[PDB]
């Protein structure tokens, strides 16, 4: 038999192709600031406030910005009033 060696020595085994996020947090931060300085403000002006105020970047749905909020309530960050569902509260 014949073992014989070879040339070894790349093996990182590397991609990067995700490695940090931003565009599912950039509209996170901006409900925040609104939410902070604004309190109380409802749903559709929330989101017609955020996906106007993203718009020299990207072009952000209430999609994404529906869902950001809903995980946010649950957070202790915002919440929603008595009255209307619609309508929401900075708890934070």
């Amino acid at each position: 038999m014949a073992a014989k060696q070879g040339e070894s020595d790349p093996e990182r085994k590397e991609t990067r192709q995700k490695v940090d996020d931003d565009r599912k947090h950039e509209i996170e931060a901006a409900i925040v600031r609104i939410m902070k300085s604004r309190k109380k403000m409802q749903h559709n002006v929330l989101v017609a406030e955020v996906t106007q105020q993203l718009k020299a970047r990207f072009l952000p749905s209430p999609v994404v910005i529906k869902k950001r909020i809903e995980g946010l309530i649950e957070r202790e960050y915002l919440a929603r009033t008595p009255e209307d569902r619609k309508v929401y509260t900075y708890v934070a």
